[PDB]
């Protein structure tokens, strides 16, 4: 007896385990070290005992409605998934298969390749250029990766781990290419409210007929363990997506969907997103400023709570052991030939924790 | 542009919608019309604000530990999924694939065939015999369905929709067959605490080396929308299963896992399961007794909150329109040639709702 070979798809947890043993500050964890806002907790608390049974696979009506309002679409174009993780899994399962190719940009988020593989498709990687000015997408490189077998392109903006936010010029180009080649566009926008400059434009604004936008309540409201996410896309494809997620987990947690629906409305009216953005901006500048003071190259992020910097001559292991600071090496985001001495820092930690990390790194340089 | 054909896998919701329009008593819904116990609500309420971020894919340590204690196994043999629905989906994805066959018993629960198809396997159906004494499993029929390509057998006990509870004699036979043919055994035991006779024996007691047992907190604690379930199986296969569910939804809702862990311990010490069993037993007898008084054949269930009965000359549609009572036809649980005039009744409703249903059915006979 043996498991099917597709289970071959089954460093992040390992780095955290090593950090706990050595008592190192963990800047590798990709989630907040604080609780969610009080208005969310109260909304959930209020739903408990009133909405505890199965919600429709497509999602609680109140949540679909609340999301439709924000995206300026009809409720039927919204499907609630068990986290953006499920949204991405179901999207690949529904869009590609054996004989199909999907374009993924490198550095990538960890679920992209596994999801493509589990769907039976082939992932073609297009690497962003690391220029003196920072990360940049080369449109000619993207264009040359397209083949008659390509059916979809997966984009992540604001981007994890680079912190890159694609501008209107690049979004328009991607839209034209998708139209010319009749491709589906999957946009992982879980960090859509975490940006530091001008309000970014969305890919769906340029190619609404073929773009699926993914979001996460966990990444918007500092509640990653709630497992409530969504897909916003063309109405004609949504019923089938709802049908597919029905088999994977049936429906997202009902009381959590209920609380999130209410929290999304209040967050907007109470200016919670602006306060969140400023709180992270302060921490971004604290960390970036501290690293540059040490003479290190830091690629200041336009979004997300991640930042990448170069630490010449270091490897993640020696760092956590000597400096007592855990970081994630660039190798975790590249398939092969990762940039040298590049590391991802997560600044969704307390300022005290960040100051501690800088002091420790400073000692060992 | 078009979705991949596997999306072809994407009457239950339709019957509920028809019932709402006509103001009919809905005995077709497979979930409680009441809230969960207070001790569960309080435990969740207590977890909110303390455990809101990502839990490990395998599950919160406290939940894995609480489950291991009940099943008399080590924590490593437990994996927490986002509902039993996800457990079943991931099990099929991990055990079978193209060129493999899975045996499923008919009448079946709705996710079995779709999960087998989405995994690329072929489902071979073995139909239970409907004898004068009720539903019965013919071992010779099961044995004749095995081929060299068979890799697993899917069992559901207590069984939805029949209410059948497999006895020791049948479990032992299945165990011998699984061993002789080196098959994996998947046992859907979400209703393991809802039985009306002697405490049933578990399949894993007879074939612990090749059996995966599935459970659901939602079906145990009257909280179906919480999406917390589990797989208990041989330690050597669990790491890979945890790896597979990581890609589908990452991890189950953290505060819900926390509350469930506590609730499972209290339920046992406070005799909640016995009280639950008696409460359902009263409703089972109320419904069964009322139907037999009308001269109808009722197959009294040994478990679950479902019961099947025969209503000669009726179809589900005419019933909901004339009697104003919604039921699910046997056709929803069979692939072809479903038994004539057989319907599934769900008695997880208030006694007042059940009395109303009986009065309405009585009028139209
Ligand atoms: C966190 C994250 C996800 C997953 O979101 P969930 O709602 O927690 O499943 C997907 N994509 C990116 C880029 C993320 O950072
Ligand atoms: C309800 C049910 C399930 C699904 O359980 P969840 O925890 O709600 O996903 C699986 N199998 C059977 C027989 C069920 O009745």
């Amino acid at each position: 007896m043996r498991l099917h070979p597709r289970t071959e798809a089954a460093i992040f947890p390992r780095m955290s385990g090593l950090a706990q043993r050595l008592g190192a500050v963990n800047l590798g964890q990709g989630f907040p070290s604080n609780p969610p806002p009080p208005f969310l907790l109260e909304a959930v608390r209020r739903a408990l005992g009133r909405q505890d049974q199965y919600a429709p696979p497509a999602g609680l009506p109140a949540l679909r409605e609340a999301l439709a309002e924000e995206f300026a679409v009809e409720p039927e174009s919204v499907v609630v998934t068990s986290g953006a993780t499920e949204a991405l899994y179901v999207l690949l399962q529904s869009l590609v298969g054996p004989g199909d190719e999907v374009v993924v940009l490198e550095p990538f988020f960890d679920v992209y390749l596994p999801d493509a593989f589990l769907a039976g498709a082939k992932a073609r990687l297009v690497r962003l250029d690391l220029t003196p000015e920072g990360f940049r997408l080369d449109l000619s490189a993207l264009e040359k990766a397209l083949t008659p077998r390509t059916r979809a392109l997966l984009l992540n903006t604001p981007m994890n781990p680079t912190g890159l936010v694609f501008g209107e010029r690049e979004l328009e180009a991607i839209a034209r290419l998708a139209r010319a080649h009749d491709l589906f566009l999957i946009s992982d926008e879980v960090y859509d409210e975490l940006y530091y400059g001008e309000r970014p434009r969305r890919l769906r604004e340029f190619a609404p007929e073929r773009t699926f936008t993914v979001g996460s309540a966990g990444k918007r409201l500092e509640a990653t363990g709630y497992r409530v996410g969504w897909i916003v896309g063309p109405k004609e494809f949504m019923p089938r997506l709802a049908g597919m997620r029905q088999w994977t987990s049936f429906s997202a947690p009902t009381p959590l969907q209920a609380g999130v629906a209410e929290a999304l409305k209040l967050a907007r009216r109470e200016g919670f997103y602006e306060a969140l953005r400023e709180g992270y901006r302060r921490r971004r500048d604290l960390l970036a400023g501290g690293l540059r003071a040490m003479g290190l190259r830091v690629y200041v992020p336009e979004g997300t709570y991640f930042l990448m910097a170069e630490l010449p001559g270091w490897d993640a292991f020696r760092l956590v052991e000597e400096a007592r600071v855990a970081l994630i090496p660039a190798s975790a985001f590249y398939l092969e030939d990762p940039p040298k001495d590049l590391f991802r820092f997560a600044f969704c930690k307390t300022e005290e924790e960040l100051h501690l990390a800088l002091e420790r790194l400073g000692r060992v340089v």
